[PDB]
């Protein structure tokens, strides 16, 4: 038993929710919130924008101490960091992004990272401002996450399109 509510349950262990994941960091503290990241850990819109903000910027301070003594994560790879305000840890993990031409491909090994985590509070990795189809996301994130992943949808309309169009 954990504390996530209102989730509806799509497979043995995901689930799916219209919320703002941020709200929903702050209500539930997990011990992993994942953070919708790039490589240089420059969190300036999006899902990690907004995850920054709620931190006060303390997510930039220790994301770029991270940077200038490990250099740049990989697109699919990931970095645990700590969860600031919000939880006990931030899992940041590169999807690729669309708009800048990376391969979709890498999509399925950037939701591998939730493997080495029993359980997450996550957004769809490479949905919104990193352009893929968020019901792609939602479908690969189903067939490669084994561990237990509770989906923040922020946009009320997208969430009842991927809950009405999921198989
Ligand atoms: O939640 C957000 C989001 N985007 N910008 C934000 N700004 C502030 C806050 Br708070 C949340 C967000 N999404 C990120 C993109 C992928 N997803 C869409 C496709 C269904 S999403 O995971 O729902």
């Amino acid at each position: 038993v954990n504390s996530f509510s209102g989730y509806l349950k799509l497979t043995d262990n995901v689930y799916i929710k219209n919320a703002d994941i941020v709200e929903e960091a702050k209500k539930v503290k997990p011990t992993v919130v994942v953070n919708a990241a790039n490589v240089y850990l420059k969190h300036g819109g999006g899902v990690a924008g907004a995850l920054n903000k709620a931190t006060n910027n303390a997510m930039q301070v220790e994301s770029d101490d991270y940077i200038a003594t490990n250099g740049p994560l990989k697109v699919g790879g990931s970095c645990v960091l700590s969860g600031h305000n919000l939880a006990k840890h931030c899992l940041h993990v590169v999807g690729p992004n669309v708009n800048k031409g990376e391969d979709i491909q890498l999509l399925k090994s950037a939701y591998e990272n939730f493997n080495q985590h029993e359980v997450l509070l996550a957004p769809l990795l490479s949905a919104g401002i990193f352009g893929a189809d968020p019901i792609h996301s939602l479908r690969v994130c189903v067939d490669t996450v084994r561990t237990n992943v509770y989906l923040a949808v922020f946009d009320k309309n997208l969430y009842d399109k991927l809950v009405s169009s999921f198989l």
